């Protein structure tokens, strides 16, 4: 054999939550991000009533949303503004978030161009179709890749970004984004691509699905997901998009990738037949993880953290922790190099809900941020533990409260890296396993662009508000230059300065924001770009610039254009990459035509 | 490494064609099965007008539609006839002939509970919600896992099989049921599963995609598929089901199945950034088919036919082709035992339309019905050319005609296998091929079960017309018989005849069917059954009378429910399995509620 996998770059927008700095906030703080259902969606109050004898009411009036579902920047992606609404938010949120996921792993579009690389997302029909409907509006042409056909999304990006790896929609209901991490990895392993992207995209729209899932008997009539808790009564609904960049381990280190985690073993598996056909079964889940664990070949005593499906139902909860602990039982018997082992359990979906087909991505990266803040936060809601969890004679335990993620330690007496595993079922049956391991590993120039001016100042305060935070030492200098200088695409409209220090560029790029470095746009410099043309003297030339560090002069050509190979700033191990503000896109709004 | 998966059972429907049988009737005689919508489905008059310039028209009235679609047999799986109303004809046509493939194989359902078989199916939503809407009826809770959720179809089935592999519904549009043999193949040879069943599912219940695919220019105003041809201007769309069984071939060698082929090689990829969003790439299926052919590691110049995507475009059939030339030449150029290489092209879209979801499958069933009659039939439509195929200097010609499929010659100087190519291709991008290699390898007890009485004779009755049909001669009683004996489902009512002809078989069976062999009902001789127990000396004598061959009274005591040991009427090598029959289940009507 197995090929660990590298998680080299995240993106997503959750309840509460505009980004992933934001949603570790909340986490740690213990935030709930569940609110009533937005006069945006529809009026509660409207459909109020008794499900169980009334004609299309609920008494579901809660869930977990997220802000602009409707923001698109469609020029950005060659698509006109009157095809954007007809375009499946489902859609938009993914290649928002895709390319989102690919800054973030500081991976260049262009450096993608041509690859085998595939694309593998959590979604499906919401119910973008229905508000046509509703709206009696002319059936039209551009509904046919707009908002009729699921895998369009994926395949949109997939022509986007010109790579020919397989782009698939993964739909196997509250599995779906975790299947899709586990299909990703798959095809890492047979040859089908050497790179891929995966997460998954959930979006309500409409307040049909509330109306049914309501009289099915899966909605809390709490509106909470009270997971563990004595009081567990169902499930609320929630929006969300996840997107993570994998890289082959050996190609992210060889490449200079900065890694979130290994992705050690992965397990797909069904429920077969059960007591009924939304009922879990224990044996298939225990199973499930045998062969996860089995694969990555780890010892069970070192797994200290998991993320449970964890849905907060009556007999789901129960039957979750059962099959987890008849799956290390015989984990153990099958091969004991930590004594006294203890493992946690928690739910994102406490703080956050139920994302769906977004779901298992969610907690895939609540458990990537635990590793990087080395903390386990509190699950939410159980102070009162459900009784017939019966924990007392296993390694686990409920996160009750935020506490440190200690790390265990050898026979030989060292400490191993933190591993954790992510769980993600669907009411269908299909159930989905994945093992992370924790990764263990002078001025400069600093480019920025974007596609217009309005971005690019965007793009700086972005840069402004992270640097005041103090998220970067002087020490991130060289990393965040190099990073912005081979792994971002160049766009037209563009920004340039020389700093050493933090301190030095926070002021040069506060200077530019006040509306006071170097500034150019690229397709309005064909002159210069003429003069600075290929030549064999030119080339000399511009080596010598590097060389003796001209770096005032190398940023006034390249804010004109001129391309300047940034790779023989550095020596043969260059800077590696690191996590910087994504992309600010416009937010305009797109729906339902007049 | 590859290791070569068998097919060894299929089943489908298709217009103009209720079973494989009456397909492959329709196929050899060139017949053309495409007709105008029926009064069943919508009025197409009522829908008639310019799709540019008429809101909501189309001028389309054309399609290839399959009979009872709406026909479900619920008590069989366990569903109430209130809820069959509810689940989408998607899943009912799913369920139905995915079991149609398993008895088809010879696999009985009991051998599968616990086994760790997948499911990979071409489905999606295709309407049946809006024909609730429509109706204005109630939100009900049966509508969640009825008609909300694709997956729930192809997990229902692993629920009522009991199997524990994947089990996904595959969405990539046109390419769909070929991704799904991709899907499982590859799933197979990484040990997600051992076992696998995939193929595809397409309805057409509303106009409302005929409408918007005509307003995009999809679809032809002839309301044919006018492949290869000069005319070609469009697809036509086309409702349709297929199914195949896959094993490890050397497991199907072992196990005695019958071989419809072995896939020896698959492939997926996406086009990247092409022309527009729904236009092919050429480039891309060349490099889709050189890595299918590499992989199965065959002389490019043994591939004798080839079933083209081939929908009936103007600019999408050449193109097609121009994948085919470059690919075949690249292959040439990379390692030549067959001088003069002749390559036919056909698509049975020409037959039946563009079959969509089960588009891919409809292609697979043609050419392994093709290698089992040793017959290239007819393309349709095309008498005259596209004269931008440019052939003349390549190993490729259409078949215009129906012929003999010869087999090609060693430099050995010996036959080798046919061998054929599949392609799928969606307007997304993703593309599909799959590469199939032919495969070259006293009286008894024939007995019948089914769940009632009406059910029971449907089966005789089936079995009694493929017999006067001479579809079997005397020399496959012994393998119909084994066949039957531990192949099928032992259920309720049965029926057992002793037989060493096959005219003997048929008197027998003309005989009960006409009203006048043994005849019972397992759960009405307990008395019997707890007579017969499992006592060590009732051991032996169950022994002896299978020794003695005492036929009439092992036949007697099985269909009073009696447990017997058919596997000990054969030596060590068993009689290999044989296609026959598969469950004839109740028509009855299920569709919207009042």
């Amino acid at each position: 054999d197995f090929e660990p996998v590298a998680i080299v770059g995240i993106s997503g927008r959750f309840p509460g939550a505009m980004d992933i700095d934001e949603f570790w906030k909340n986490l740690e703080e213990g935030k709930d991000s569940i609110t009533e259902v937005p006069k945006d969606r529809w009026d509660w109050r409207e459909h109020y009533g008794n499900p169980d004898t009334d004609v299309n009411k609920t008494d579901i009036k809660w869930g977990g949303f997220i802000d602009g579902v409707a923001e698109f920047d469609p020029l950005f992606f060659g698509i006109s503004p009157r095809e954007a609404d007809y375009v499946d938010p489902q859609q938009r949120l993914l290649m928002t978030y895709v390319w989102k996921a690919l800054e973030d792993a500081g991976c260049s579009p262009q450096s993608l161009s041509g690859t085998g690389t595939g694309i593998f997302i959590g979604t499906g029909n919401t119910g973008y179709k229905d508000l046509f409907h509703r709206a009696n509006l002319p059936i039209e042409g551009h509904a046919a890749t707009g908002h009729m056909i699921p895998s369009v999304g994926p395949n949109r990006m997939s022509y986007f970004l010109n790579i020919h790896g397989p782009s698939e929609p993964v739909e196997t209901a509250x599995s779906s984004s975790l299947v899709a991490i586990h299909r990703a990895v798959t095809a890492m392993q047979n040859g089908d691509c050497e790179m891929a992207i995966a997460g998954g995209v959930n979006t309500i729209l409409t307040e049909e699905a509330h109306i049914s899932y309501s009289k099915a008997g899966m909605l809390s009539t709490d509106g909470r997901c009270k997971t563990f808790s004595a009081d567990a009564n169902g499930y609320v609904r929630g929006e969300g998009v996840g997107m993570v960049m994998l890289k082959k381990l050996e190609d992210a280190e060889r490449d200079g990738n900065h890694i979130y985690g290994v992705i050690r073993g992965t397990a797909e598996n069904h429920g077969g037949r059960a007591n009924t056909l939304t009922s879990p079964n224990p044996k298939a889940q225990a199973d499930l993880l045998v062969r996860a664990y089995r694969q990555a070949d780890i010892d069970p005593s070192t797994v200290t953290y998991i993320e449970a499906h964890g849905t907060g139902t009556e007999l789901g909860d129960p039957i979750e922790i059962n099959g987890l602990k008849a799956a290390f039982k015989e984990l153990s018997n099958m091969r004991p190099d930590v004594p006294d082992h203890r493992c946690g359990i928690g739910s994102v979906k406490s703080n956050i809900g139920h994302l769906e087909l977004a779901a298992g991505i969610s907690g895939l990266i609540k458990v990537l941020l635990q590793m990087k803040h080395k903390t386990l936060v509190k699950s939410l809601h159980c102070e009162t533990l459900n009784p017939y969890l019966q924990l007392t004679d296993s390694p686990f335990y409920i996160v009750q409260e935020k506490q440190e993620w200690k790390s265990v330690t050898d026979r030989d007496g060292n400490e191993l890296p933190r591993r954790a595993g992510i769980s993600s079922f669907g009411i269908g049956g299909v159930n989905a396993h994945i093992v992370i391991e924790e990764y263990m590993p002078q001025p400069n120039v600093i480019v920025l662009s974007a596609k217009n001016k309005s971005r690019l100042i965007d793009r700086a305060s972005q840069l402004l508000e992270v640097i005041r935070n103090k998220k970067y030492t002087d020490q991130d200098l060289h990393r965040i230059a190099y990073t912005l200088q081979v792994g971002r695409e160049e766009m037209d409209e563009r920004l340039a300065c020389v700093a050493g220090t933090m301190q030095e560029l926070e002021e040069k790029l506060q200077a530019f924001v006040d509306g006071k470095f170097f500034r150019g746009q690229s397709h309005r410099n064909k002159e210069t770009q003429t003069i600075f043309t290929a030549d064999e003297d030119m080339a000399l030339a511009l080596d010598a610039w590097i060389r003796k560090r001209k770096y005032a002069k190398l940023a006034d050509l390249w804010v004109k254009g001129v391309s300047i190979q940034w790779n023989t700033l550095y020596g043969e191990t260059k800077p590696r990459l690191i996590s910087l503000p994504s992309y600010p896109f416009a937010k305009d709004h797109y729906w339902v035509p007049a």
